[PDB]
Protein backbone atom coordinates (compact mmCIF):
# COMPACT_ATOMS: atom_id res chain seq x y z
CA UNK A 1 0.00 0.00 0.00
CA UNK A 2 2.42 2.95 1.20
CA UNK A 3 5.82 0.39 1.31
CA UNK A 4 7.71 -0.21 -2.02
CA UNK A 5 11.85 -0.86 -2.65
CA UNK A 6 13.54 0.08 -5.48
CA UNK A 7 16.66 -1.23 -6.64
CA UNK A 8 19.42 0.61 -8.92
CA UNK A 9 22.76 -0.39 -10.08
CA UNK A 10 25.92 1.90 -10.65
CA UNK A 11 29.55 0.63 -11.94
CA UNK A 12 32.34 1.97 -10.32
CA UNK A 13 35.54 1.09 -12.20
CA UNK A 14 39.12 2.44 -13.76
CA UNK A 15 41.16 1.83 -16.57
CA UNK A 16 45.21 1.99 -16.03
CA UNK A 17 48.13 2.02 -18.13
CA UNK A 18 52.20 2.38 -18.14
CA UNK A 19 52.90 5.00 -20.40
CA UNK A 20 55.68 4.29 -23.46
CA UNK A 21 57.41 7.69 -22.13
CA UNK A 22 57.33 8.98 -19.04
CA UNK A 23 55.71 13.03 -18.93
CA UNK A 24 58.51 15.91 -18.36
CA UNK A 25 56.94 15.30 -14.34
CA UNK A 26 58.28 11.25 -14.68
CA UNK A 27 54.32 10.36 -14.28
CA UNK A 28 54.80 7.21 -15.21
CA UNK A 29 50.78 5.61 -15.77
CA UNK A 30 47.77 7.25 -17.04
CA UNK A 31 44.52 6.18 -15.34
CA UNK A 32 40.80 7.38 -15.15
CA UNK A 33 38.50 6.14 -12.53
CA UNK A 34 34.34 6.27 -13.12
CA UNK A 35 30.81 5.83 -11.58
CA UNK A 36 28.13 5.12 -14.13
CA UNK A 37 24.85 3.48 -14.65
CA UNK A 38 24.35 0.38 -16.80
CA UNK A 39 23.52 1.42 -20.39
CA UNK A 40 20.26 2.34 -21.44
CA UNK A 41 20.30 3.96 -16.91
CA UNK A 42 20.25 7.48 -16.87
CA UNK A 43 22.19 7.80 -12.83
CA UNK A 44 21.68 11.72 -13.54
CA UNK A 45 18.13 11.41 -12.54
CA UNK A 46 18.84 10.12 -9.14
CA UNK A 47 22.50 11.69 -8.86
CA UNK A 48 23.59 15.01 -7.34
CA UNK A 49 27.12 14.65 -8.36
CA UNK A 50 29.99 12.70 -7.51
CA UNK A 51 33.18 13.16 -5.36
CA UNK A 52 36.34 11.38 -6.06
CA UNK A 53 39.44 11.67 -3.14
CA UNK A 54 42.96 11.29 -4.97
CA UNK A 55 45.64 10.92 -3.05
CA UNK A 56 46.83 14.04 -0.62
CA UNK A 57 49.82 14.35 -3.83
CA UNK A 58 47.76 15.67 -5.98
CA UNK A 59 46.81 19.11 -6.50
CA UNK A 60 42.89 19.81 -5.29
CA UNK A 61 42.85 16.29 -4.55
CA UNK A 62 38.89 16.73 -3.79
CA UNK A 63 37.76 16.52 -7.23
CA UNK A 64 34.10 16.77 -8.05
CA UNK A 65 31.30 16.31 -10.99
CA UNK A 66 27.89 17.87 -10.50
CA UNK A 67 27.01 15.69 -14.33
CA UNK A 68 28.31 13.08 -15.81
CA UNK A 69 30.72 12.44 -16.98
CA UNK A 70 31.40 11.02 -13.26
CA UNK A 71 35.22 10.38 -14.13
CA UNK A 72 38.31 11.76 -12.99
CA UNK A 73 41.62 11.10 -15.63
CA UNK A 74 45.00 11.85 -14.37
CA UNK A 75 48.78 10.66 -14.73
CA UNK A 76 50.63 9.29 -11.57
CA UNK A 77 52.95 7.46 -9.88
CA UNK A 78 51.36 4.96 -8.75
CA UNK A 79 48.00 3.54 -7.73
CA UNK A 80 46.01 4.21 -3.65
CA UNK A 81 42.83 3.72 -1.92
CA UNK A 82 40.18 6.28 -3.25
CA UNK A 83 37.26 7.20 -1.39
CA UNK A 84 34.10 8.08 -3.91
CA UNK A 85 30.86 9.31 -2.84
CA UNK A 86 27.90 9.57 -4.57
CA UNK A 87 25.44 12.14 -3.22
CA UNK A 88 21.30 11.66 -4.11
CA UNK A 89 18.80 14.11 -5.43
CA UNK A 90 16.99 13.14 -2.40
CA UNK A 91 15.41 15.56 0.26
CA UNK A 92 15.18 12.21 2.70
CA UNK A 93 18.00 10.11 4.26
CA UNK A 94 20.05 8.80 2.43
CA UNK A 95 21.69 11.34 0.74
CA UNK A 96 24.34 9.86 -0.37
CA UNK A 97 27.25 6.83 -0.67
CA UNK A 98 30.67 6.33 0.18
CA UNK A 99 32.72 3.59 -1.58
CA UNK A 100 36.42 2.67 -0.96
CA UNK A 101 37.64 2.38 -4.73
CA UNK A 102 40.90 0.27 -5.12
CA UNK A 103 42.33 2.13 -7.72
CA UNK A 104 45.86 -0.43 -8.66
CA UNK A 105 48.21 0.19 -11.59
CA UNK A 106 49.67 -2.58 -13.49
CA UNK A 107 52.50 -3.21 -11.73
CA UNK A 108 55.73 -4.66 -13.45
CA UNK A 109 55.05 -4.98 -17.34
CA UNK A 110 51.38 -6.00 -16.72
CA UNK A 111 48.91 -5.73 -19.49
CA UNK A 112 47.37 -2.10 -18.83
CA UNK A 113 43.97 -2.52 -16.13
CA UNK A 114 40.60 -2.12 -17.18
CA UNK A 115 38.08 -2.77 -13.46
CA UNK A 116 34.15 -2.65 -12.91
CA UNK A 117 32.72 -3.00 -9.98
CA UNK A 118 29.23 -3.13 -9.97
CA UNK A 119 26.98 -1.94 -6.72
CA UNK A 120 23.42 -2.44 -6.03
CA UNK A 121 21.56 0.39 -3.92
CA UNK A 122 18.31 -0.44 -2.54
CA UNK A 123 15.87 2.14 -1.05
CA UNK A 124 13.39 1.30 1.04
CA UNK A 125 10.13 3.48 0.96
CA UNK A 126 11.42 6.63 -1.02
CA UNK A 127 9.60 9.35 -1.37
CA UNK A 128 7.21 9.74 -4.20
CA UNK A 129 9.54 12.52 -5.78
CA UNK A 130 13.12 10.76 -5.34
CA UNK A 131 11.15 7.48 -6.63
CA UNK A 132 10.36 8.96 -9.96
CA UNK A 133 13.66 9.77 -10.00
CA UNK A 134 15.21 6.16 -9.36
CA UNK A 135 12.73 4.64 -11.52
CA UNK A 136 13.38 7.47 -14.64
CA UNK A 137 16.97 6.32 -14.18
CA UNK A 138 16.04 2.48 -15.17
CA UNK A 139 15.78 1.22 -10.79
CA UNK A 140 13.82 -1.40 -10.51
CA UNK A 141 10.58 -2.18 -7.89
CA UNK A 142 11.32 -5.49 -5.54
CA UNK A 143 9.78 -6.71 -2.33
O1 LIG B 1 50.75 9.41 -8.50
C1 LIG B 1 50.70 10.02 -7.43
N1 LIG B 1 50.56 11.35 -7.37
C2 LIG B 1 50.81 12.21 -8.53
C3 LIG B 1 51.47 13.51 -8.17
C4 LIG B 1 51.13 14.69 -8.83
C5 LIG B 1 51.76 15.89 -8.51
C6 LIG B 1 52.74 15.92 -7.53
C7 LIG B 1 53.08 14.75 -6.89
CL1 LIG B 1 54.35 14.76 -5.68
C8 LIG B 1 52.46 13.55 -7.19
C9 LIG B 1 50.80 9.29 -6.13
C10 LIG B 1 50.09 8.10 -5.95
C11 LIG B 1 50.29 7.30 -4.84
C12 LIG B 1 51.20 7.74 -3.89
C13 LIG B 1 51.89 8.93 -4.02
C14 LIG B 1 51.70 9.73 -5.15
N2 LIG B 1 52.70 9.14 -2.89
C15 LIG B 1 52.47 8.10 -2.13
N3 LIG B 1 51.58 7.22 -2.66
C16 LIG B 1 51.04 6.02 -2.01
C17 LIG B 1 51.97 4.85 -2.15
N4 LIG B 1 51.50 3.67 -1.43
C18 LIG B 1 50.53 2.86 -2.19
C19 LIG B 1 50.43 1.58 -1.39
C20 LIG B 1 51.79 1.46 -0.68
C21 LIG B 1 52.55 2.72 -1.07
Amino acid sequence: DNQCTVQVRLELGHRAQLRKKPTTEGFTHDWMVFVRGPEQCDIQHFVEKVVFWLHDSFPKPRRVCKEPPYKVEESGYAGFIMPIEVHFKNKEEPRKVCFTYDLFLNLEGNPPVNHLRCEKLTFNNPTTEFRYKLLRAGGVMVM
